[PDB]
C-alpha cells in the first residue's frame, strides 16, 4: 500500500540537504551550495563538512554520530532491504564519517561542536550568507566526554564493518580512529556537554556509560577482540530503557548483546518490546502511535521501530514487533489520511522548521520574515520525518512550531532504517 522505497529514497535527500561545507558535483538540492567553508578547530585545523543538525546550523557531534551509527547499522544488518538504494545511502553517510575523521585532530582531541546555538538560532537565512563567529570546542583529558567520543567511535567502527567488502582501505581509516577515539572515551571519563557547556541547553547529556557500552560494543563486532567485550560487560544496561535515541543506546546495545548470546540483554529486550506493543506501559493516540514525548514523537516511535525489526532478526517477538514496526511507519506515512514525511504521499507538511528551505529561491533575500510566513515553504525538504503530535493526534503544520515541525538529522536515523527493515518483508 505505502511506497517504503519511495521514502527510503527521500530520507537519503534529507541527507543530502542537511550537508554543511563544500558541496559534491552531484548535489540533488538545487537550493543548497557551498556554505560554512572556515569552519575550523582552534588550532586552525579544516573542521568543514559534516551535517548540520535540524533546521538550524550547528554541528552537534553527538546526535551526528548517533545518527550516522544508526543509519550504518541499517546498512549492515538490514542490507537487502536497502536494495538497489544501499549504495546511495552508503554514499551519503561518508559525509558524516569523513566529517568525524577530521574533528579527530590528535589522539586525545576530538571536536564535538561547531557553531553556538544560542547565536546560530537568532540568524535567520541560509547557511550560504552567515556571517556570525562560529566557534568549535574540542574534548581533551581536561575536557572529557566520553557519551559524545564513545558515539563516535561507535561510527567508524560500524563503518568499518560496513565499508570493509567495497572500500577497504576507507573501512581500516575509519577502524584506526575508532580504536584511538574509544581509548580516550574510556580512559577519560565525563559528560561532554559538561566539558562543552553551549550544547547543555540542545544535546543535554543523561550518562555516558550507555555509549561506553554501545562504542565497546560496536569495536568488537568490527574487530573480534574479546577486550572490547569485557569493557562492554562493564557497562551493561540496567533496567528497561526508556526510549532508543541520540541520547541513551541501551536499547540498541540489548539488541546487539542478544546478537551475541547475552541471555540477561535478550529478556530485556523482550520487556522493551512488550511495553511498546499496544498494551504496554507507552501511551497510545487514539490513532496508533506509540507516543513517548512531545518533542519528536515520530521520532521516538521510528526508533523503536528500528530496534523492534532489527531485534525480529534474533528471533525476538518476531511477528509482534514486525506488527508494530509497520504499524508505527504507517502512522508516519498515512493511515491518518496526512503524511508526516516533508515531499511525500498525501498532504505533507508544507513548513517544517528548517532556514534553509523556508528562502525564496536565489537570488532573492532571507531573512527572519521567512520563519513566520503562513506561505508553504518555497523549497521541498523531501524525506524529513517532522516531530509530530501530540497525545490526541493533533498537530499543526506551522514553521514556528519547532516542537510539532522540526525536523533533525536523529529523527530521519532510526527511521530511515525502519523502512530498510519493512521492505525486507
Ligand atoms: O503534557 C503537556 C500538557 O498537556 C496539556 O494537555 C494537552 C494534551 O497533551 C494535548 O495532546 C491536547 O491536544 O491538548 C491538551 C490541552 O492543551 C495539559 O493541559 C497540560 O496540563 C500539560 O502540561
Ligand atoms: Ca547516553
Ligand atoms: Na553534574
Ligand atoms: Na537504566
Ligand atoms: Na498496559
Ligand atoms: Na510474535
Amino acid at each position: 500500500q505505502y511506497n517504503y522505497r519511495e521514502v527510503l529514497q527521500k530520507s537519503i535527500l534529507f541527507y543530502a540537504a542537511q550537508r554543511s561545507g563544500q558541496l559534491p558535483g552531484n548535489n540533488p538540492i538545487d537550493w543548497r551550495d557551498d556554505s560554512a567553508l572556515d569552519d575550523q578547530g582552534n588550532g586552525g585545523e579544516d573542521l568543514t563538512g559534516g551535517w548540520y543538525d535540524a533546521g538550524d546550523h550547528v554541528k552537534f557531534g553527538l546526535p551526528m554520530a548517533w545518527t550516522a551509527t544508526t543509519l550504518i547499522w541499517g546498512m549492515i544488518d538490514l542490507a537487502n532491504g536497502y536494495g538497489g538504494d544501499r549504495n546511495d545511502a552508503m554514499q551519503s553517510v561518508r559525509w558524516a564519517l569523513d566529517y568525524f575523521m577530521k574533528c579527530h585532530v590528535s589522539d586525545n582531541e576530538l571536536y564535538g561542536q561547531v557553531g553556538d546555538g544560542h547565536a546560530d538560532h537568532a540568524y535567520w537565512g541560509r547557511p550560504e550568507e552567515m556571517t556570525m563567529d562560529r566557534p568549535a570546542w574540542s574534548l581533551t583529558p581536561s575536557a572529557p566526554g566520553s557519551d559524545l567520543a564513545g558515539e563516535t567511535a561507535a561510527a567508524l567502527a560500524a563503518g568499518s564493518i560496513l565499508f570493509s567488502d567495497s572500500d577497504a582501505s576507507y573501512a581500516n581509516q575509519l577502524l584506526d580512529h575508532a580504536r584511538t577515539i574509544y581509548d580516550f572515551a574510556y580512559n577519560n571519563r565525563g559528560i561532554y556537554s559538561e566539558s562543552i557547556p553551549n550544547a547543555a541547553d540542545f544535546y543535554r547529556s543523561s550518562a555516558y556509560e550507555d555509549e561506553l557500552c554501545w562504542g565497546a560494543l560496536w569495536l568488537y563486532r568490527a574487530t573480534g577482540e574479546q577486550d572490547y567485550m569485557d569493557k562492554a560487560n562493564e557497562f551493561l544496561p540496567q533496567g528497561r530503557p526508556w526510549a532508543f535515541s541520540w541520547d541513551s543506546k541501551e536499547a540498541g546495545s540489548l539488541v546487539l548483546l542478544t546478537s551475541f548470546g547475552n541471555s540477561n540483554a535478550r529478556a530485556q529486550l523482550e520487556d522493551f518490546l512488550q511495553s511498546w506493543f499496544p498494551g504496554g506501559d507507552i501511551h497510545y493516540t487514539p490513532l496508533g502511535l506509540a507516543w513517548r514525548d512531545t518533542w519528536g514523537s515520530l521520532r521516538y516511535s521510528a526508533n523503536s521501530a528500528f530496534i523492534a525489526l532489527l531485534a525480529a532478526e534474533e528471533g525476538v517477538l518476531t511477528s509482534q514487533a514486525r506488527t508494530f514496526a509497520r504499524a508505527q511507519l504507517d502512522y508516519m506515512l498515512g493511515s491518518t489520511g496526512r503524511s508526516f514525511v516533508v515531499g511525500f504521499g498525501t498532504n505533507p507538511p508544507l513548513r517544517p522548521h528548517h532556514r534553509a528551505a523556508s528562502c525564496p529561491d536565489m537570488p532573492a533575500s532571507c531573512g527572519w520574515d521567512q520563519a513566520s510566513d503562513p506561505a508553504p515553504n518555497p523549497q521541498v525538504l523531501d524525506g524529513a520525518l517532522v516531530g509530530g503530535p501530540d497525545d490526541q493526534d493533533n498537530y499543526n503544520d506551522d514553521r514556528q512550531d519547532y516542537i510539532s515541525n522540526e525536523v533533525a538529522c536523529d529523527y530521519n536515523a532510526g527511521f530511515q532504517g525502519a523502512l530498510a527493515g519493512i521492505l525486507q518483508l
